[PDB]
């Protein structure tokens, strides 16, 4: 394992099976009682073989448990089929986002399988992206229907769950959204000659007669919207939800569907099948949550990609969408492990994300004429324009909310999910081209008074910040942020940073009693009460 | 069209239908009476679309006719099916090596054609590579069975010839070798679950019951050798021939056969389907020309690729093979038109070719022990080793003949084809990494002095040198070289350079009365007597 640099983060992690108390410096509030589960990649080499993409590493989950003003750390691999098969074969066996599976001599274009492959859907279950709450439990997810319930206290892998038993989808996001009733929404792709994006809701099994309090059984299709090009449907990482609407971008990142359906024979990864179609406008697709009907407006924007939406809400007949905008994501080669090991991913200017707002008029007034900015009468919409076109469509321009590049956006879900709001917290892990020292950004959506927490040295890397509210608080930022601080150097111990969300001033940190924590993805904080 | 640079060479050429006398400076020998036909790419744009690879341009043939101490120039497109379809087009209609045609909406994996595609074979007849003599005529060839007879005087496209009507191959080289009897040898690939390399002879249609004196009908399989990996057979550009043997390299450039067979659905070019398998040794495959039996020796080398073999001959029970060795050819992306337009192709150090010799022992003595260099008692084999292996195989190492990078090798075919010899003439068109000005190289295979003719300015590009013998001569180099000098500048007229082969000193040049001649490939000189 290398002493310093990003290669250090790509050596295999080992289980930390027993929770270890972490060295605390500072103080935490009385309401910091709960458990944060973090998902991400942890196994990058198997024997002499190496995974290719950041998204590929086998899921290695961590538990950050807060109790009596202390923090306890543990970590374990997810016991997926992908993991078990690879550990038992000491070879890369299961396909992942960007690494080939072992070639099967019985699956060639000259074998009988070539006559059966359309009947088959190969299970991809490296659920290393995030955790999704369903009733009383958390499920580890990736961008497939194949999930695992995970024990909050022990990180034990419990039973598998197959989303596609309830709705016919081939892929789906690992970023399901949920509301105050605990109902869980997703969008998935059903591939075919008329590929469609399928919008789903899963009712909270606790609020209804169910087989158990963590069941997915109450899952149904809300509606669906066809891909513009059925053979090149958009890739999708996340989507947005307001009180009444679900919204997605038809991005320039497209899946080459015929190549993916044949990928076993042409020996292509899912990653190989992504293409950047810069010659096409982005479209906004909006579905009514109650009727399942698509909003009848054509909504076009200049090309861009977003991994993550922030919050989404309705105001004055408009749909407000915040998201982290990337000018040209390509096909995500920037996040190949070879390009991250050098650190050069951080300086790919066209790939860096910036928090961005777009404002969609949900109706066009009868007095409006082509060329009119339909937002001109919306005072709070300054910096966005949504211009009526000659053909009745609308062209939307965005406002960059913050000049500091940021991603992994989070907000005060308990108070203002699906409502007008002021703050987005994010991380600068993707990089920066202006030399800024920022690690965590608190972006101000109303007055532009942004706050930052700076990385203390070049070996610190900020993870996704999680907002935990003060139960006795009233303002949107009355709470703390939990921020995992990863380390790319043996000179820097990893730690969990606790910030006052109002000021981004540190109140405590907890040093991890291990040399490394993963260059990970998303985390979920479950309060004890 | 730009005033200067390689982009000049990638604008479409226009027909020059009538021979134009060229401005002569200097003097030529009395025996320079004959016709040189040159093949190469000339049409690179169709409407606003552009072909992608150097190998793609539709064939544009030139005639350089030497007579009465004069040279006459004319040029015309080859009237293939591809050309005929394309002039009547506005987008790329005929697919080539590295460019797709427009997609057929009825040929998706969801259509009935997906059940029929293995029965269908699309004709690729852009015969733009070289000319091959068969009886009394010349045939324009590419790396497919589809050829055209071409009139020596008018460049008129005559009748098509389909090699696959006489032997079952899917592809074959455009670098057929021939002997003093006018027999024509090739190697072609028959793809399938046990892909094989098929070795062929075409008996001179003269001296035999034939439909005419240029017929391919007397074509038979000499034998065949299976690919080591039937789904990854080697790409092949050329091969070698001695008095009694045919020899080919199983190179690291491999065809991804499954991807190629499915290329209509995954929208891949043949070029896209080439891959560099750097982790594999090169194998030498040798076939006896008379008996069709494969040499029962296993012969391995460190990876490399060669476009062009030079001469090949037997001596003292060994098989001597000369060829232009490239360390890492990748999948030929260096020769994409985008990378040639910038001139940067000339400085890809691992892609540059170097004339090279390897020496194959055709038997292993009973006294030989593993670890023995089987060439140790062969005095002239210095710098080469063929070391017997523990498993009975032979591992061969090569000798770099000349330190100046060179390709398009030619030799004094009339005197020493298939015999021991001294000289290879070549061009530096592929580039150089040391800034040298060399244009034409005369390499000495007997450890002698290599001679060079230097380009006069950076806008001169040397084509393939052809050796024309002095009939009164005795020495191997008693003759002249004909060298097309292409121009990348409106300040430089293209011309044909006539060099004394003994000294590589110019005796004459003929200025072409056109602004450009193509960045072309191979040429054939047919003497008038
Ligand atoms: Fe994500
Ligand atoms: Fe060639």
């Amino acid at each position: 394992m290398e002493a310093e640099g990003f290669p250090r983060l790509f050596h295999n992690f080992e289980n930390v099976p027993e929770p270890k108390e972490c060295k605390k410096v500072g103080s935490v509030p009385s309401y910091l009682t709960g458990t944060m589960l973090r998902n991400g990649p942890g196994m990058f080499t198997v024997g002499e073989e190496e995974y290719k993409h950041w998204f590929d590493g086998l899921g290695f989950m961590q538990r950050y448990h807060f109790e009596d003003g202390k923090m306890f750390y543990s970590a374990r691999y997810l016991e997926s089929e992908a993991y078990t098969k690879t550990v038992e074969a000491q070879r890369i066996v299961a396909g992942t986002f960007g690494t080939l599976s072992f070639p099967d001599p019985c699956k060639t274009i000259f074998s009988k399988y070539f006559s059966e492959f359309m009947n088959h859907s190969e299970k991809h279950d490296n659920s290393n992206v995030a955790f999704t709450p369903v009733g009383d439990s958390l499920y580890a997810c990736t961008e497939t229907p194949h999930m695992y319930r995970v024990d909050l206290d022990t990180l034990k892998t419990l039973e598998a769950a197959d989303f596609s038993k309830f709705v016919a989808v081939h892929s789906c996001t690992a970023h399901q959204l949920y509301d105050e009733n605990g109902d869980v929404y997703n969008i998935g792709s059903r591939f075919g000659p008329e590929s469609a994006h399928v919008f789903t809701v899963t009712k909270n099994p606790k609020n209804q007669k169910s087989e158990n309090d963590h069941s997915w059984e109450h899952t149904s299709k809300i509606g669906e919207i066809k891909a513009s090009d059925p053979l090149y449907p958009t890739y999708m990482h996340s989507f947005g939800m307001s009180e009444n609407y679900l919204v997605m971008f038809e991005s320039p990142v497209r899946l080459h569907l015929q190549k993916y359906l044949l990928s076993e024979f042409v020996r292509a990864t899912y990653h190989d099948c992504l293409e950047w179609h810069g010659d096409k406008d982005v479209s906004i697709f909006i579905l009514n949550k109650k009727t399942g009907e698509q909003l009848p407006l054509t909504l076009k924007m200049n090309p861009f990609f977003t991994f993550h939406h922030a919050n989404t809400f309705e105001k004055d007949g408009c749909l407000v969408m915040d998201y982290c905008r990337i000018e040209n994501a390509g096909k995500f080669d920037t996040l190949l492990i070879s390009n991250m090991k050098t650190g050069e991913f951080q300086y790919d200017a066209k790939f860096l994300p910036y928090l961005t707002r777009v404002i969609v008029p949900m109706s066009v007034s009868s007095s409006a004429k082509p060329g009119d900015n339909l937002l001109k009468s919306v005072p709070w919409a300054s910096g966005c324009t949504s211009i009526l076109q000659d053909d009745g469509s609308i062209r939307l321009t965005e406002r960059r909310v913050c000049e500091t590049s940021m991603e992994f956006p989070r907000y005060h879900w308990e108070k203002i999910n699906m409502k007008e709001y002021r703050y987005v917290f994010g991380s600068t892990v993707f990089g920066r081209i202006d030399g800024n020292l920022a690690g965590v950004v608190k972006a101000d959506l109303k007055f532009g008074n942004h706050l930052i927490w700076n990385r203390e040295n070049p070996h610190q890397i900020c993870g996704e910040p999680i907002f935990v509210p003060n139960p006795e608080g009233i303002e949107e930022d009355d709470g703390i942020l939990i921020v995992p601080i990863m380390s790319s150097s043996e000179k820097q111990v990893p730690f969990v940073l606790i910030l006052d969300a109002k000021t981004l001033e540190e109140t405590a940190r907890f040093e991890i009693p291990e040399a490394r924590i993963p260059l990970g993805f998303h985390a979920f904080y479950k309060p004890k009460n």
